[PDB]
């Protein structure tokens, strides 16, 4: 599948990637106030990773709906101006513009 070829390729760079130290683990609702009230479906990107070696994705769109998922999630808890949410925004372009960048 040359659809499941890049999201792997796209994932790798997210992964690697200096702003993704806070999409590398699921957030911790123990250790997060008002996470769990908040954020219905909590995404990121090991989890991601565990989706993509099952072979969980069928198309390309739905991991695109994963990938959107963690920055959604990420501007609706965090404030821009927050470490964590800096973080996010400079994740989020990368992903929106290398998506865009083959599709
Ligand atoms: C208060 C900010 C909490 C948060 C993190 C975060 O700090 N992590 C990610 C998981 C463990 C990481 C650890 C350093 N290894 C750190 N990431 C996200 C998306 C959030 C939120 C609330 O949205």
């Amino acid at each position: 599948h040359s659809d499941l070829t890049f999201c792997e390729i796209i994932l790798m760079e997210m992964e690697s990637h200096d702003a993704a130290w806070p999409f590398l683990e699921p957030v911790n609702p123990r250790l997060v106030s008002g996470y769990r009230r908040i954020i219905k479906n909590p995404m990121d990107f090991s989890t991601m990773r565990h989706r993509l070696s099952r072979g969980g994705y069928t198309s390309s769109e739905e991991f695109a709906a994963d990938a959107l998922l963690v920055f959604d999630n990420c501007q609706t808890f965090n404030e821009d101006d927050s470490e964590v949410g800096k973080a996010g925004h400079i994740m989020r372009r990368f992903f929106e513009s290398r998506w865009e960048e083959f599709y």
